[PDB]
């Protein structure tokens, strides 16, 4: 599983469950087409999103949209998108994990390479 | 100023000099129309980006050129940008100001509203 | 001002207003002794909390005390603190600002040195 | 497992290895003792620290010192600790993981209290 995702609330200090993920791969033209996507498990995470095969070197843009979430403590109309674009290099590690971290007003981002 | 810019460095603890800024605004066809850009200062701050009268209600989305900056620093940077989409003067006008904090692997941004 | 302090609420994207700070140094004997101390203005700033004679030289531990803060909102916060240890004025007189970024579960400190 | 530490290093891009953590419990008369401690694995996590029986309601620190680390783009004279200090409740889940994300200049903890 060369790309995982994985989703945290920062206001319920859970895992943001049942959440979508949209993940896309930037085109020739600077389009960004569809490459993954799904939703994430009861732990917050999201496995099986693409193969070693289909994951090559390439622009992509993970994105998470917060507005159905929250109904919890804290809703806004600031309807934030987490928006994660990056490069997948083979140069370092072959494997790949983003994490987000969201609040009403503000989220985090990091990413761990490892192998 | 409806509209400000402030980014940090975490790796040198000082504000983040002369990154370049750009801010778009989702047009009715679902594409993203340029709507001002600019970079920050000594300071790290980046003002005058628009006017009361040119920021409308809308969904923006800033993005913050981080690449640029850290390969100018001779890092090696995993992200290409620092960005965040939101919506804005829903219920009137507001004030906001976008603080980013930035790393080689990691960046977080905050909002303040009005 | 050599050492300032700036809070920020990610939960209602404002500044944290009347926010407790405490400022300890560490003793020879590993004790820490207070140093300063106030609470964040309604810009979510803390000013004049020392002088550039009475910051030498040492180990300083900056807690804003966040549990209050979620607590006065309503909100169920699961740390005491938000705390931030680092050593100081080892090169000669510096200027700091800590800003911390707070929610209920996480939070995060930077600082921003001269 | 009732408390998990997992550290990770937003320069670098990888897991906190070998990275000492120190876990004290508030004494009554507001010491610190100390609880746990160890050393973080290739994952940089630490698992073992305790047991349901030893952790008990109360006022815990979870403590970690950046001082050796960091030979990585960034040394910095600031020796920047990471401080995160709260209270165990029975009333919330069981399983608590605290994680944090290193910089020079920087720290971000969260906690994620599942199950």
């Amino acid at each position: 599983c060369p790309l995982m995702v994985k989703v945290l609330d920062a206001v319920r200090g859970s895992p943001a469950i049942n959440v979508a993920v949209h993940v896309f791969r930037k085109a020739a033209d600077d389009t960004w087409e569809p490459f993954a996507s799904g939703k994430t498990s009861e732990s917050g995470e999201l496995h099986g999103l693409t193969t070693e095969e289909e994951f090559v070197e390439g622009i992509y843009k993970v994105e998470i949209d917060t507005k159905s979430y929250w109904k919890a403590l804290g809703a806004s109309p600031f309807h934030e998108h987490a928006e994660v674009v990056f490069t997948a290099n083979d140069s370092g590690p072959r494997r790949y994990t983003i994490a987000a971290l969201l609040s009403p007003y503000s989220y985090s981002t990091t990413a761990v390479v490892t192998n």
